[PDB]
């Protein structure tokens, strides 16, 4: 019932998650002239080398692929936070033109895209009871801009049309996530929420402040997906982010000076 749409997007979603207009909400605009550095931040840590894909699927606002988080195969630690927490799926916000896309801006500008990791604590048990927490997730953020091909990218780009409209999914294992990271993992942090509806206020967000580059044929197969389910009129999937919250009473701060 809630989307993207003049009707059902982001501006009325108050009416029937009216967490919509909490003092935590996400995403916002990180202007760097505030955000301060803070060096007890610790360094990021990944290990994702035993990460287990299993499958990429469409439902409705975005394409998911889905992890194995059975056991701690493949885990953030580190940076702001206490503890271990899973990776359970990643997906993208993109936009119609490449002036947009992302979901959080940087001194407000936008990105083409943004890849969001989700990861939820293990302190928790699973991730259902995690989304009732505030430590309950991480999600790690990474902007997307036009340019170079991304090779780890390809192998999702590659099965999109197998999942064009909504309720499709496909198998897809032995995807590597470290492939879609950029060589810096410098970031900003903040206590924010989901983006999409039910909008907890449960997520340490963790931003890069390193794009990654796509290709222009790489992101142009994102904007071909479809919201609809098979069989109704085409409307394409694009334009799927919120724009910038009210930042309220909370401070971003700076993993780099
Ligand atoms: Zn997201």
């Amino acid at each position: 019932h809630w989307g993207y749409g003049k009707h059902n997007g982001p501006e009325h979603w108050h009416k029937d998650f009216p967490i919509a207009k909490g003092e935590r909400q996400s995403p916002v605009d990180i202007d760097t002239h505030t955000a301060k550095y803070d060096p007890s931040l610790k360094p990021l840590s990944v290990s994702y080398d035993q990460a287990t894909s299993l499958r990429i699927l469409n439902n409705g606002h975005a394409f998911n692929v889905e992890f194995d988080d059975s056991q701690d195969k493949a885990v953030l630690k580190g940076g702001p936070l206490d503890g271990t927490y899973r990776l359970i799926q990643f997906h993208f916000h993109w936009g119609s033109l490449d002036g947009q896309g992302s979901e959080h801006t940087v001194d407000k500008k936008k990105y083409a895209a943004e890849l969001h990791l989700v990861h939820w604590n293990t302190k928790y048990g699973d991730f259902g009871k995690a989304v009732q927490q505030p430590d309950g997730l991480a999600v790690l953020g990474i902007f997307l801009k036009v340019g170079s091909a991304k090779p780890g990218l390809q192998k999702v780009v590659d099965v999109l049309d197998s999942i064009k409209t909504k309720g499709k999914s496909a198998d897809f294992t032995n995807f590597d996530p470290r492939g879609l990271l950029p060589e810096s993992l410098d970031y900003w942090t903040y206590p924010g929420s989901l983006t999409t509806p039910p909008l907890l206020e449960c997520v340490t967000w963790i931003v890069l402040k390193e794009p990654i580059s796509v290709s222009s044929e790489q992101v142009l197969k994102f904007r071909k997906l479809n919201f609809n389910g098979e069989g109704e009129p085409e409307e394409l999937m694009v334009d799927n982010w919120r724009p910038a919250q009210p930042l309220k009473n909370r401070q971003i701060k700076a993993s780099f000076k």
